[PDB]
């Protein structure tokens, strides 16, 4: 079976819970993870150890805490209380487990499932072999020995227009904020970077990035975390939000693909 979870940010605790529910079985089962694996919640360094131990029974999207996290450690960016990184960046294992994490994809696809996994969702103005030659761009940096400069780099809100022309740092940071920090869209597909609110609340004329027909959501299902005000609810046919606000005190949600069936575990906090 195949299990997709969204933003655990460190709730191992619950992580377990849900995968003994559904008794998750690595070599049978397979594991999609939305990103957001750290942060807030009590055990990032726990959920980090057995993400990575779970090897190819695990396919992870990258999200814009991770991010933060690998700029802490890299000493580009400082350290919030609130986010409880520091039995993580303590770690003896540190280096190998954020190495390895600096490793993982922003995109994931199941040609077989038709099936579409980011963090954030996939801007409407990207179609599949942008989308994947963008991941592949921003995944090789990352991957290289010099990604704390990429990680500088990417910090900022413009661009919030694509287009096949935009070069240098300015492709690099809008790919960064369509795969990771999307949440609403103006009508013409720009990011907006500023509004975290639910659809509802939100104020013209922004609508949720899903609510804006693409080539990609068009042929392909789309799931995706990050966006906790939503409450995985409101998604229209074919588009599965995740993040259900566990580290919130809301709850972690696993859907099995198979049979789109949902399993949830409260939060303990
Ligand atoms: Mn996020
Ligand atoms: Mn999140």
């Amino acid at each position: 079976a195949t299990y997709l979870i969204g933003d655990v940010h460190g709730c191992y605790d619950e992580l377990i819970a849900l995968l003994h529910k559904v008794e998750f079985t690595p070599g049978k089962d397979t594991l999609w993870l939305t990103g957001d694996l750290v942060a807030r919640g009590p055990g990032s360094l726990d959920v980090l150890r057995y993400v990575k131990s779970l090897g190819d029974s695990v396919r992870l999207v990258l999200g814009n805490h991770d991010l933060h996290l690998l700029a802490v450690f890299a000493g580009i960016s400082r350290n919030k209380p609130k986010d409880r990184l520091t039995p993580l960046l303590e770690a003896p294992d540190a280096d190998e487990l954020l190495n390895w994490l600096r490793r993982q994809p922003l995109l994931q696809i199941d040609e077989e499932k038709k099936l579409v996994m980011a963090h954030a969702g996939i801007t409407p103005q990207w179609d599949l072999q942008t989308a994947k030659e963008c991941a592949r761009d921003v995944e090789a940096v990352l991957s290289s020995d010099s990604y704390p400069f990429f990680l500088d780099a990417m910090y900022g809100d413009m661009p919030n227009n694509w287009s096949p022309e935009l070069r240098g740092l300015g492709r690099l940071r809008f790919i960064t904020n369509a795969f990771t920090r999307m949440r609403f869209c103006f009508p013409n597909g720009q990011l907006d970077m500023y509004s975290k609110e639910s659809p509802e609340e939100a104020p013209a004329p922004l609508k949720p990035w899903f609510a804006i027909p693409g080539p990609v959501a068009e042929e392909y299902s789309i799931a995706f975390g990050h966006w906790a005000s939503l409450e995985g609810k409101g998604t229209p046919e074919g588009i599965y939000a995740l993040d259900t606000g566990c580290c919130w005190g809301g709850t972690l949600t696993c859907l099995r693909w198979e049979d789109k069936q949902y399993f949830v575990q409260p939060s303990n906090r």
